[PDB]
C-alpha cells in the first residue's frame, strides 16, 4: 500500500514527485515538469485519478515504477490514451492498483478504437464509465466476461448499438446512455437484465423502439426516454404510448412527440 514514507521516498530520486496533500498524494510526472504527462491524485484505499496529457502512447513510460498503490476502489482516469492494444488494466497494473470496483475512462485523445482488448483484465469491475466526445463505434464484443457489471455508462457520440452488447451481462443495475447521436435499438437489447433498475436512453436521436423492448425489464424503477425526436403516428408509438402510460411512475421527465410536443404516454392509439 502507497503511504507517506512510498510518497518521501519518490522526492529523492527525481523521477516523479510526491506531495502530501490534506489527506491525499498529488504525484507529478515527470518531476520538475511545467506540463507533466502525468498528475496522480491518490487516497489510500478508496480513489486514485490519472490526469494524462500524452502526445504518443510511448509517453506511459513517464508512470511512476514500483509503485504498489494497492486494493482501491475508484479509478479515474482523464484525458489518457489507450495503451495501444494492450488492457487499460495494465496501466492499474504497472502502478500496483488492485481489485478496482469503478473505473471512470474520459478521453478525446484515445489514439484509436476501443476494443474488448482494452477492457480485458477488468471482469471483476462493478462500475465503468466510458465518455469521449469522438465519434466512436461500439463492438458487441467489447463488454464481455464484464458479468461483475452492475453501473454502465458510455457517451461517445454513438449511431448505433450492437444487438450483443449487454450478453452474459446480467448484474447489470444501471444504464446511461445519454446524450449520445442513437437513431435505433436492437429487438432483444434488454433480454437478459432481471437486476436492470435504472436506464437512461435520453439526449439521443430514437424516433422509435422494437416492440415489447421494455417488458423484460421485471427490476425497473426508472426510465429516461425524454428530448427524443419520437414518431408519434399510430400504430409505431402504440407500445411505447401504452408502456409508458401503464408505466408512469418509473418514467423520469417526460418523452414528447416530435411535431405537437405532447407526452408519448398521453397518445392513445386506435385497433385496425
Ligand atoms: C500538454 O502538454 C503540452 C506540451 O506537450 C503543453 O503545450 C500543454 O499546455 C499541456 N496541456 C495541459 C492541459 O497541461
Ligand atoms: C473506428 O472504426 C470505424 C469502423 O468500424 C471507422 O469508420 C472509424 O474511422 C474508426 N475510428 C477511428 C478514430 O479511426
Amino acid at each position: 500500500s502507497f503511504g507517506r514514507d512510498a510518497c518521501s521516498e519518490m522526492s529523492i530520486d527525481g523521477l516523479c514527485q510526491c506531495a502530501p496533500i490534506m489527506s491525499e498524494y498529488e504525484i507529478i510526472c515527470p518531476a520538475n515538469a511545467e506540463n507533466p504527462t502525468f498528475r496522480l491524485t491518490i487516497q489510500p484505499k478508496d480513489y486514485v485519478q490519472i490526469m494524462c496529457n500524452l502526445t504518443d502512447t510511448t509517453d506511459y513510460q513517464q508512470l511512476p515504477k514500483k509503485l504498489r498503490i494497492g486494493e482501491v476502489d475508484r479509478v479515474q482516469m482523464r484525458r489518457c490514451m489507450l495503451p495501444g492494444h494492450t488492457p487499460i488494466a495494465s496501466i492499474l497494473d504497472y502502478l500496483g492498483i488492485v481489485s478496482p470496483t469503478t473505473l471512470i475512462f474520459e478521453s478525446d485523445n484515445l489514439g484509436m478504437n476501443i476494443t474488448r482488448q482494452h477492457l480485458d483484465r477488468l471482469h471483476g469491475l462493478k462500475r465503468f464509465r466510458f465518455t469521449t466526445r469522438r465519434l466512436t463505434h461500439i463492438p458487441a464484443n467489447l463488454l464481455t466476461d464484464m458479468r461483475n457489471l452492475s453501473h454502465l455508462e458510455l457517451r461517445a457520440n454513438i449511431e448505433e448499438m450492437p444487438s450483443h452488447l449487454f450478453d452474459d451481462l446480467e448484474n447489470l443495475e444501471s444504464i446511461e446512455f445519454g446524450s449520445n447521436k442513437l437513431r435505433q435499438m436492437p429487438r432483444g437489447i434488454f433480454g437478459k437484465m432481471p437486476k436492470l433498475k435504472q436506464l437512461n436512453l435520453a439526449s439521443n436521436q430514437l424516433k422509435s423502439v422494437p416492440d415489447g423492448i421494455f417488458d423484460r425489464l421485471t427490476s425497473l424503477q426508472k426510465i429516461w426516454l425524454h428530448t427524443n425526436p419520437w414518431d408519434c403516428s399510430c400504430p409505431r408509438i402504440d407500445y411505447l404510448s401504452r408502456w409508458l402510460n401503464k408505466n408512469s411512475q418509473k418514467e423520469q421527465g417526460s418523452a414528447k412527440c416530435s411535431g405537437s410536443g405532447k407526452p408519448v404516454r398521453s397518445i392513445i392509439c386506435p385497433t385496425t
